[PDB]
């Protein structure tokens, strides 16, 4: 009868450059998901979308071998529910009921399915009594993925396990302290969900890869965050997101919307650039407290989703 609050994840810089040997900076963000897990004693496992009012029941024994792309919706905390049973070697004798609701935008780079994922399998492994150390819930959550997509990168559960602000390059991270982990927890950001995304992640990384000044754009990307790894102030932190944004423009995987809020974020702000692949998505502000009402009334004049996040600690 336990309840697991997830983290949500966000890049501030190396969007696209991550994926040709580049620095991808990760963090992981206040926007939750929320799993409560409780037995039954009914002789089956129920999963309950509370936000989509969804619900399924499974037999003990179909668990083990349903295969997760049959289910929709539940499939990846479905997975992820199977994983850590045959990972814990463990056989469900007793059944268990899971409320699932998240705050999370979906489909926008915020690592939307990781989290419900990293929240079940604490979930699971909690409800059974048995722990484990993040270097096995990274792990777990990065196989639900591959599971399920075919592939994977470490950056979503990597980064929601972890916690705090993360350095990707190839498929390693490096834990960031210091004063730039200082920084950020002194920085209040927003995330705008700007439009829809109708073009699949995938689909863009050929758009990028399709380019010709993509590599010199990359280099331009990785010395950004020399500066930004470095920097104190967030008058300067600011406008380096800024750059980053018109950097990630010239792959022009950006959009009209998104370049609207980037703006209102650069004028009202301390500087704005969108978050993950581009065509549409969210667009990710630092808060100036100083203009901070003025911030706001800009961006409520407009067709988005906003919200209020920091970065998210051990």
């Amino acid at each position: 009868s336990l309840i697991i609050e997830t983290p949500s994840k966000v890049i501030l810089f190396g969007e696209h450059a991550v994926v040709y040997g580049y620095r991808a900076i990760s963090m992981a963000i206040d926007l939750t998901s929320t799993i409560e897990i409780k037995e039954t004693q009914e002789d089956e496992i129920i999963l309950n979308l509370n936000d989509l009012n969804k619900s399924l029941g499974l037999n003990l024994n179909e668990i083990k071998n349903i295969n997760p792309n049959n289910f929709g919706d539940f499939k990846y905390c479905l997975c992820a529910i199977k994983n850590t049973l045959d990972y814990l070697n463990i056989e469900p004798k007793t059944g268990f009921k899971i409320n699932i609701s998240s705050k999370i935008p979906i489909s926008c780079g915020l690592g939307s399915s990781a989290s419900i994922t990293i929240g079940t399998i604490k979930a699971v492994s909690g409800f059974y009594n048995k722990e484990l150390k993040d270097d096995e819930i990274a792990k777990l959550g990065y196989m639900v993925e591959k599971e399920i997509q075919g592939k994977a990168s470490i950056t979503d559960t990597s980064t929601i396990t972890y916690k705090g602000i993360l350095e990707i390059k190839n498929n390693k991270f490096r834990k960031i302290k210091g004063e730039f982990e200082e920084f950020l927890k002194n920085c209040k950001f927003l995330i705008v969900y700007a439009e829809k995304r109708k073009k699949k992640t995938a689909e863009l990384v050929n758009e990028v890869a399709k380019i010709e000044n993509k590599d010199e754009i990359f280099k331009e990307i990785d010395k950004v965050i020399d500066e930004a790894l470095k920097i104190k102030n967030k008058e300067d932190f600011g406008k380096l997101m800024t750059k980053n944004h018109e950097l990630l423009k010239k792959l022009n995987i950006s959009t009209p919307k998104l370049d609207r809020i980037v703006d209102i974020g650069n004028r009202f702000g301390f500087g704005a650039k969108l978050t993950g692949a581009g065509g549409g998505g969210c667009v990710i502000i630092l808060v100036n407290e100083e203009k901070e009402k003025e911030l706001l009334k800009e961006l409520n004049k407009e067709d988005v989703r906003i919200f209020n996040c920091r970065m998210m600690n051990e």
